[PDB]
């Protein structure tokens, strides 16, 4: 505990481990972030073709990135740079950590990361796509555990 999952590209592992270090999570957060990135962008390979392609590795929506800019700068010591893949991961990590702490659990953190705080079945994203936040949380939590995750909170 813990090892890089074989299927996670080594550049991505570095980003998530840097994020893990910033929150003192012993490598466990990095496993969760790996699962999130696999689902959101497939490490960057599943982006092309999508209206939300430009939102990067963790697919944080523009209005959501905008709300967290000052907090990002405070946490990481530099202004958010969307062209930086490490910053993309740092931003997604900050928001997911915030949700997990605020709502009280990983599952709920994942659900509200994907759906927002006021998700309901039939809610749509900034591109008008239906958000299956419950299914997202289920499948990302399973992937997290499959990578060797060991927490619920
Ligand atoms: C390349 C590709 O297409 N990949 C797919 C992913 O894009 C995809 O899921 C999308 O993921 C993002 C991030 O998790 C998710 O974004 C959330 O969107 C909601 C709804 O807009 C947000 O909330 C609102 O925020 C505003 C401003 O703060 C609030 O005023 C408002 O109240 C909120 N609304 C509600 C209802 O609470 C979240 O902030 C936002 N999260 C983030 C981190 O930005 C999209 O909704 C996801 N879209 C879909 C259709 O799921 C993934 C889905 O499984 O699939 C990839 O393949």
């Amino acid at each position: 505990t813990v090892t890089k999952p074989a299927e996670v590209p080594s550049r991505i592992w570095t980003y998530v481990m840097n994020a893990d270090n910033a929150y003192g999570k012993g490598g466990d957060f990095a496993l969760l972030l790996s699962a999130v990135i696999k689902k959101q962008s497939y490490f960057g390979d599943g982006l092309s073709g999508s209206p939300s392609a430009g939102d990067g590795l963790m697919q944080v929506e523009p209005n959501t990135r905008n709300a967290y800019l000052s907090q990002f700068s405070a946490k990481y010591g530099h202004a958010y740079n969307h062209s930086s893949e490490q910053d993309q991961v740092y931003m997604g990590s900050l928001i997911l950590n915030e949700k997990i702490v605020r709502f009280g659990s990983i599952y709920s953190g994942l659900l509200h990361y994907n759906g927002g705080d006021y998700w309901y079945p039939g809610a749509t994203d900034s591109y008008g796509r239906p958000i299956l936040a419950d299914q997202y949380a289920n499948t990302v939590y399973a992937q997290y555990k499959s990578y060797g995750g060991r927490y619920s909170r």
